């Protein structure tokens, strides 16, 4: 669809530009691996979960294989899929920052050893200082 | 808008950006496009449909559509909420750069205006500033 856009922002939208793919990815980062685990987490219709998972596998974000004991089938993040972590954190932080009323609460992403919330993910310059959007440009 | 009442902070934003085009309209906004005709020539998206996605970014508070201060046309401008997408945008661009191009393929680069020089890869970091792997985090009901 955008697969032959020259744009690095557009190509990935073919894979993650939908209402569910990043939530399957969120769940995989939380340790879910089985089709039925995803279905019950997402509440998503089986055939529709099937299509989103199929697409993630076709795009090399996940690999579906048999479990070690051969007792069932699992889906795991590839290196390409694990690389979605910064994007996932950015989506989470933007949701935290803009999508909840003052009286609502939500889960937090925390350091395993700390329990301390993971800090805001910032764009930084080569010197390590905070870099604002207006101090960048896109070059051909 | 089917994640509107989800408890999850990842899910609620997908109502807004979980599609093939929203983040490209936002891409263009960061590049200084503000007029309907500019987005249309940039995106090659059918006009009526571009119009719908724009009106929907406005409804979700990512942009506003205001009369141009001199003249007879409307301008689309990022709000604070919309400008706050820049990290997310960089993250998408870099994942696209890392995994979506043949080694033979060229593409545009995000660079520092002063020096630039490609903007450094994003990095999830711990409180102490050190790189933090997904496996070193967890999701907590605090
Ligand atoms: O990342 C967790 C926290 O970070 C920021 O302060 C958000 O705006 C806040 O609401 C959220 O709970």
């Amino acid at each position: 669809s955008h697969k032959q856009a020259s744009c690095p922002v557009a190509r990935p939208l073919d894979v993650i530009g939908d209402g569910w793919s990043m939530l399957i990815v969120r769940d995989a980062f939380e340790g879910l691996t089985r089709f039925g685990e995803f279905q019950k987490s997402l509440g998503l219709a089986k055939n529709i979960l099937a299509a989103r998972l199929r697409n993630l596998v076709e795009h090399g974000v996940m690999v579906a294989v048999p479990a070690e004991s051969g007792s069932h089938q699992e889906y795991r993040l590839t290196d390409k899929g694990r690389a979605l972590f910064p994007l996932l954190v950015a989506i989470r932080q933007w949701g935290e920052d803009y999508f909840f009323a003052p009286d609502e609460s939500h889960v937090r992403l925390v350091e395993r050893d700390s329990g301390q919330p993971v800090p805001r993910l910032q764009v930084r310059a080569g010197d390590g200082s905070p870099l604002a959007a207006e101090d960048t440009r896109v070059s051909r």
